[PDB]
């Protein structure tokens, strides 16, 4: 089956990291054969869930426009069932969806005290994927729903643990990274260790991977609350305890999540993805 050579070439994006000192492609545009994959993909008959939580304000002022981009741009032929979680489905927007996408939409409880985090997603998702999704797929990409699908989102995403370059950081040192500092923390990385400030917003891999993806994060979120502490950047940060434990086997390039207003480097070639309004 499949070997890095067959749809990675490093050498034409050299500028940028490409691979890692563990052997992971990070995926570059210019970097990648779509085609091969969509094809070597397609004869598997994969299908790639997307979960996106969307909560109160954020039903109306993004899912929309995720969902459309999604549409159009997520793994596009091949099946790909969206996931929508909300605290409303009555507002749902509930769009036209394309060839080879569905959803399965589910209610969720608004964060319960007082005020939770709200993520918490990690444990729904977890539940979801034991329930149904490592079931349903083959891989499970998980996403904030503030963000927009600008071009192609294909199978090049594809892998065991997939991760995200926040768009901010890419470039920074890893002692620059605004990873979790206080030995408190269950997020907790020293200075010194750090591989790369990865994305909260983008995270996937096979639903086994993202099960303990989630299941580990939360525990982190968990044992935290346990000792009345709070994560700098709450879920993202044990995200990134987790994938220096565990190294993400796929790394996505800023441009498979850009943030506009970070500019537009020439590093950034074709945008995938970007936050929004």
């Amino acid at each position: 089956k499949l070997k890095l050579s067959d749809w990675f070439n490093p050498f034409k994006r050299p500028e940028v990291v490409t691979m890692t000192k563990w052997k992971a492609p990070v995926v570059w545009e210019g970097t990648y054969n779509r085609a091969v994959l969509d094809n070597y993909y397609a004869k598997q008959k994969i299908t790639v869930g997307l979960t996106v939580f969307a909560v109160g304000r954020y039903i109306e002022h993004y899912l929309e426009e995720f969902l459309t981009s999604a549409n159009k741009h997520f793994m596009v032929g091949h099946p790909v069932i969206f996931y929508i979680m909300v605290d409303d489905v009555s507002r749902m927007p509930l769009i036209e969806l394309g060839p080879l996408r569905s959803f399965k939409v589910f209610k969720i409880k608004p964060e319960k005290r007082w005020q939770d985090i709200s993520m918490m997603r990690m444990k729904t998702i977890g539940e979801h994927i034991v329930a149904h999704i490592q079931h349903e797929v083959d891989f499970l990409f998980c996403m904030d729903v503030d963000q927009v699908f600008q071009d192609k989102f294909g199978v090049e995403t594809l892998g065991e643990s997939v991760a995200q370059l926040q768009a901010w950081w890419y470039k920074a040192d890893p002692n620059d990274f605004t990873y979790e500092r206080r030995k408190e923390s269950a997020a907790y990385i020293p200075f010194g260790e750090g591989d790369f400030y990865y994305h909260a917003a983008i995270f996937g891999g096979t639903p086994t991977q993202v099960l303990n993806i989630t299941q580990e994060c939360f525990k982190g979120i968990l044992k935290d609350k346990k000792n009345d502490i709070e994560a700098q950047w709450h879920d993202e940060s044990h995200l990134n305890k987790y994938f220096l434990l565990n190294k993400p086997t796929k790394i996505l390039s800023p441009e498979y999540c850009w943030d506009y207003h970070i500019g537009l480097p020439a590093d950034i070639k074709l945008v995938k993805m970007s936050w929004q309004t």
